[PDB]
């Protein structure tokens, strides 16, 4: 099935998922001199104080930290969004080297990794229904650069040993996603898609200008993960990022 390798990677995806060549695919390059400040944007509201993490899973592509979304506990609202979007999970995309790994790029600049906090529009009842709607999802994207360690990330880093291979999961309760945010909530926003198959065009992307810094040892542990299942030949989980897709005269707006 689909992956990130030469034989199942991003330019093979269109065969099983024709929408890969669609009109609002993600990620995209953010050309900072083409993005326009939008005064009609409300401030962004990230309410993660009552977030309830459930567990962490290696899905053979990346790892997901999953949250209980059966109540309004961790919500995204404001900015370009109408109504309330509930946090369901977060995950990352990263490279084999610090000079690559992010999915969105900024004036062609690739970051070492990208964090995606995935939220679904609560007017649709559940995630499965939300992904059938053009405004079903909101993904908050945060760039990672290598520098000082991010203390709020370390609990995630520590558990990765326990979920090395495809299909492995571990209890991951009481994780506070507030520890992953940069200071500034300045952002760019554009309408887009899932960056993974089925590549559904259901996403309002909100990409934060300010990156977080993570340590070299933190990222190195990400790179120790496996794409393969236990007992299979080792295929390191690295370069699990889709490259930038045609903007196709969508408009990227800036909050600042
Ligand atoms: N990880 N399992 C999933 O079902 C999944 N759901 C997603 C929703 C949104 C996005 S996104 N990257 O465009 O923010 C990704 C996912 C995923 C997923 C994420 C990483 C690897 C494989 C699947
Ligand atoms: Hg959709
Ligand atoms: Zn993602």
């Amino acid at each position: 099935h689909w992956g990130y390798g030469k034989h199942n990677g991003p330019e093979h995806w269109h065969k099983d998922f024709p929408i890969a060549k669609g009109e609002r695919q993600s990620p995209v390059d953010i050309d900072t001199h083409t993005a326009k400040y939008d005064p009609s944007l409300k401030p962004l509201s990230v309410s993660y104080d009552q977030a309830t993490s459930l567990r962490i899973l290696n899905n053979g592509h990346a790892f997901n930290v999953e949250f209980d979304d059966s109540q309004d506990k961790a919500v995204l609202k404001g900015g370009p969004l109408d109504g309330t979007y509930r946090l369901i999970q977060f995950h990352f995309h990263w490279g084999s080297l610090d000079g690559q790994g992010s999915e969105h790029t900024v004036d062609k600049k690739k970051y070492a990794a990208e964090l995606h906090l995935v939220h679904w529009n609560t007017k649709y009842g559940d995630f499965g229904k939300a992904v059938q709607q053009p405004d079903g999802l909101a993904v908050l994207g945060i760039f990672l650069k290598v520098g000082s360690a991010k203390p709020g990330l370390q609990k995630v880093v520590d558990v990765l040993d326990s979920i090395k291979t495809k299909g492995k999961s571990a209890d991951f309760t009481n994780f506070d996603p507030r520890g992953l945010l940069p200071e500034s909530l300045d952002y760019w926003t554009y309408p887009g898609s899932l960056t993974t198959p089925p590549l559904l065009e259901c996403v309002t992307w909100i990409v934060l200008k300010e990156p977080i810094s993570v340590s070299s040892e933190q990222v190195l542990k990400f790179r120790k993960l496996n794409f393969n299942g236990e007992g299979e030949p080792e295929e390191l989980m690295v370069d699990n990022w889709r490259p930038a897709q045609p903007l196709k005269n969508r408009q990227i707006k800036a909050s600042f």
